[PDB]
């Protein structure tokens, strides 16, 4: 029962609160393996801590790490780079893989991950979003299983049954009785403020980081949205946002007699994190649980689409497929430098989102099968170059 | 694949919601029997629709229905009392028994079902609450699978795993990590009012057994002992939460901190149809829940200095079945006295704290309430010798 696991990404927020579960679990769970490409002092903290037989940092830090792990008497082996993440996520002595690298620096591990058999907590929506067909299929095909240790995701898998878990096409057998899933967004900082105001926002009024800009879009539920189709193996149509300020009920599966399964907590990981590690088990967390004598009113409404104009793309890239879903990604974060760069206003996110799903040159690319097994990587970051480049030129267009 | 139901308590809410959702689905249900103790001319209007092979109707109301039923050209059996309501329930044609009498006079039939081996729809909490060890040991024994379509236990029931849904007693394996259940209550009417206004309040203000139970917060109590019967827990284990809105329908709170909810609308069709498909789903043909629509979400503590019959539940269960049974008798004798204005609201705790506290009583609690070949007696004797005390209560209360 003992597994041995491989963070990648071990320095943020993900990793602290795996971490957090595996000191309170030491016969289920040891580190064979951590990464950090920017936080070479906690990853040192980390390895003396944890004893790694393997660590990976950037290409940049590793002579600085690799002076620090000898200075401190360690045996470890140290390793950079895209292939360092890859070789560890492969790792033969890895039972397990948390996916917590952001963005597309996270989905060759991912993929290697998935090829190599390995159970896969994943934490990295961006890998689905850019690459969900050829991720899905290749954990498939190599026996990988994905748990979703995201809120929203975590959530829906919990309130799925066991066979929709094991088997996510299973979803389409009519007898489970699966209707609608609901993801809850909790409207970001300008739920309530006009249009106008988001135009206005400067770069402090719009964080309160890309991740605070995408909140603040809904942007981040429309690529939630992506990852919940590959994840549950449904079309968009079958999932549905519903605004939820409080962040208590973390999404629902709506069932067709009526019942709305759901699963509430707080905002900490370690619920998530918890339930994937042990599953189909269940472990002690140590989180502070929610308090339901203490609630405030709990609200739901209507999310308002003409003022949150990425959540509509996101859909309308979800129809169109991976292609649209590369292009609305690497568009939109682009957009984000941009805003932060003081370039383009906030509501023009979605106008440069918009110039790039529409652009016939991008929109050409939409017909490949993305989900190859030999060609599908190669066509992914082949749309990613091609979508970064115009949308710079895009932002220029608008701007000149 | 097509199950014949027995519908015990067929006139009423729950039997209206169980015909609408076989009329849906003829190829999936159909009706052997149905039986009603005092609607004799919509027992007659089911029967002319459903060409039931058997009903059952009180014995005084037998004769009155078998003219009519002759008078309709109908070939139905006609039977009556205890015994007729066990030949339906234990007839070898029935596969699926929903029993929804009210009170006591369901109990008998409640066992023959699990005697025979029955799917059970339970309806009828209080045949838990006086012979709960009883009716789960006899379904045990025989294979009858208990499924409950009380809201409240309903919702708890489809956020437990599925191990623990077939096996009851599964809870126990901390593997499964069952941390609590949480019954939403919505406080009755007297939620939002003073002590001093329930002690002054007129049967007119206080509406009915089923309405009084509610204003007392009883309801609640009796709930908590039928759930731990259900779910094989003791009470401490069971927690109430206030819930004016009644949309979440209970909780059940995992070791990690997740909380699994079932949420919905009253319409009693959604827990039924969850539970004759069980353990697949149907359309009920409900209108569903309205996630953009709700008002705030409201949770809070219930105030056990009020509603002090919710705490008297309490106790009970801590003391076993003999208690129990105490506590419903004495709270049936006092909820009918104030219904004829002896005594006021607040005066049925008063006579079911009596009661519980008698020493005359309390001294039958250490009996076997659950042996298979004096249980029954041993209830029911019980319940006359409650009965008997309660009155007495009543009375020297009227003094002092």
């Amino acid at each position: 029962t003992l597994q041995s696991l491989a963070i990648l990404g071990a320095t943020g927020s993900i990793g602290d609160s795996t971490l957090a579960i595996i000191r309170q679990h030491p016969n289920r769970y040891r580190i064979h393996a951590l990464t950090g490409f920017s936080r070479v002092d906690k990853l040192l903290a980390l390895a003396m801590e944890f004893h790694p037989v393997k660590i990976c940092t950037s290409p940049d830090n590793y002579a600085q790490l690799s002076q620090k792990v000898t200075d401190a008497g360690l045996d470890t082996i140290i390793l950079s780079g895209d292939e360092g993440l890859i070789e560890i996520a492969s790792d033969e002595a890895v039972d397990t893989v948390v996916a917590a690298i952001v963005g597309a620096a996270g989905l060759s591990s991912t993929l290697a991950a998935a090829g190599a058999g390995k159970r896969i907590l994943l934490a990295n929506k961006e890998s689905l979003v850019m690459a969900g067909d050829l991720v899905i299929k290749t954990a498939k095909k190599h026996g990988a299983t994905i748990l979703p240790i995201d809120s929203e995701h975590n959530a829906i898998y919990q309130c799925l049954p066991a066979a929709i878990q094991a088997d996510n096409t299973a979803i389409h057998h009519t007898s489970y009785g699966i209707k609608k899933l609901w993801l809850t967004a909790s409207g970001g900082s300008f739920l309530d403020k006009s249009i106008k105001q988001m135009q206005n926002a400067s770069v402090k009024e719009a964080v309160n980081q890309k991740i605070s800009i995408d909140s603040a879009t809904m942007m981040n539920k429309g690529l939630e949205l992506i990852e919940a189709c590959h994840l549950f193996d449904l079309k968009e149509h079958q999932i549905q946002v519903v605004i939820h300020p409080n962040s208590v009920v973390h999404s629902l599966v709506e069932y067709v007699d009526g019942s709305f399964l759901a699963q509430l907590g707080t905002p900490d990981m370690k619920t998530p994190i918890a339930h994937a590690l042990a599953y189909p088990e269940r472990i002690k967390s140590g989180v502070m649980p929610l308090d339901l004598y203490q609630l405030g009113s709990l609200k739901f409404l209507a999310p308002d689409l003409d003022k949150f104009a990425c959540l509509k793309l996101a859909r309308y890239a979800a129809r169109l497929g991976t292609g649209a879903c590369i292009a609305l990604n690497t568009a939109n974060e682009i957009a984000v430098e941009a805003f932060l760069a003081e370039k383009i206003c906030l509501t023009d996110i979605a106008v440069i989102v918009k110039a790039c799903l529409d652009d016939k040159t991008i929109a050409q690319d939409y017909s490949q099968d993305f989900g190859d097994e030999v060609l599908g990587l190669e066509r992914i970051l082949t749309m990613d170059k091609k979508v970064r480049k115009i949308a710079t030129a895009k932002i220029k267009l608008l701007k000149q």
